[PDB]
């Protein structure tokens, strides 16, 4: 069996392995990478996303969300309160102001420990989820807004039509700005390319773990256990390092670099932060190995989790029992 502890690899394709994005994922599986949850992909050097990020501080942050925590340092809960617009200019020299700014630091381990002694006495303001995308037309290679659709993916494995489509979404970052734990909607793929700025760490359970994450999460917020069957769902807890590795749960973590892929696995769980100003692309796809996580996915049905329009295609044909549930809660 490859990769038995579930390290993440970090894979550095050639020019020509780059070109055929679906037998570069099926090749890293080959190797075990999907065991870790998540891996890291370093493009060839003579690819480029895009000429130059110069041009980019007209765009319009629609809804900044304000993300203010409650609870302990290394076990709290975030939610998020919307902010006025602001453009990508903006943004940029508020992440910059005294209020926002990183603390100096010696490295990146340092700057970790700052994260997660501190986090929770700040409110950082995140610009998320704004459809859109920065890749140039002209870039041909893993261009996250030119990948196959999942709505064609489950028609080719399973033979009919759905209704659906997928977009790639831009994220605005500053220090301190965070990612809850989850896994992807119906357990899916993730891409994430970060085109600009600082880094962005993240920590990952193997999919063959998820389980034991989901325990330590009822035991640690038992109020939004109650209330929900599938509560990680809704984006909204973290727990530390420090308290995983007390708790004993199966974890790694990583620091990505600007000009970097990750790809997150079906089933892996996923948090982290940003380190300071910078920007990523990201978009959920799917592959033949995903079908069998689709029909096993648990769902949020309390009607707190977004209204996503394409999952509807995916629980209707991959989990008809669960269907008219679900449907209730959106
Ligand atoms: C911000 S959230 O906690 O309300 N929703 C998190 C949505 N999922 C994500 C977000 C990131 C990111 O921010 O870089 C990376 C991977 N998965
Ligand atoms: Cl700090
Ligand atoms: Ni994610
Ligand atoms: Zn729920």
């Amino acid at each position: 069996a490859q990769n038995p502890n579930c390290n993440i690899m970090i894979f550095h394709p050639t020019k020509e392995e780059f070109n055929d994005f679906d037998k570069y994922i099926a090749y890293m599986e080959s190797q075990g990478a999907h065991r870790a949850g998540l891996a890291k992909i370093i493009p060839p050097k003579e690819w480029k996303a895009r000429e130059t990020y110069d041009n980019i501080s007209e765009i319009l942050i629609a809804t900044p969300l304000q993300q203010v925590a409650s609870g302990r340092a290394g076990v709290f809960t975030q939610y998020h309160k919307k902010k006025k617009a602001m453009t990508v200019g903006e943004y940029r020299h508020l992440a910059n102001s005294k209020k926002y700014q990183t603390p100096p630091h010696q490295n990146f381990e340092d700057l970790e420990r700052k994260y997660w002694k501190n986090r929770i006495y700040n409110s950082p303001i995140y610009g998320a989820d704004i459809s859109g995308s920065l890749f140039d037309e002209n870039t041909k290679q893993w261009n996250l807004g030119h990948l196959g659709t999942i709505q064609d993916l489950l028609e080719k494995e399973c033979g009919v039509v759905i209704e659906g489509v997928n977009t790639p979404y831009l994220y605005f970052g500053m220090w301190k700005t965070t990612f809850a734990w989850h896994t992807e909607d119906m357990d899916l793929y993730s891409i994430n390319y970060l085109h600009l700025g600082e880094p962005k760490t993240w920590y990952v359970v193997p999919p063959e773990h998820g389980q034991r994450l989901e325990r330590l999460a009822r035991e640690l917020f038992p109020g939004s256990s109650r209330g929900c069957g599938a509560f990680l769902r809704h984006k909204v807890a973290l727990i530390s390092p420090t308290v995983l590795k007390e708790n004993g749960i199966p974890f790694n973590r990583i620091t990505q670099e600007a000009g970097e892929f990750m790809v997150t696995f079906p089933y892996g769980y996923h948090a982290g932060f940003n380190h300071g100003f910078n920007c990523a692309e990201a978009i959920n796809f799917a592959t033949p190995r995903w079908i069998d996580y689709g029909k096993m996915a648990s769902q949020c049905s309390c009607g707190e989790a977004r209204v996503t329009f394409s999952m509807d295609a995916f629980v209707r044909i991959l989990q008809p029992e669960r269907y008219d549930l679900w449907k209730r809660g959106q």
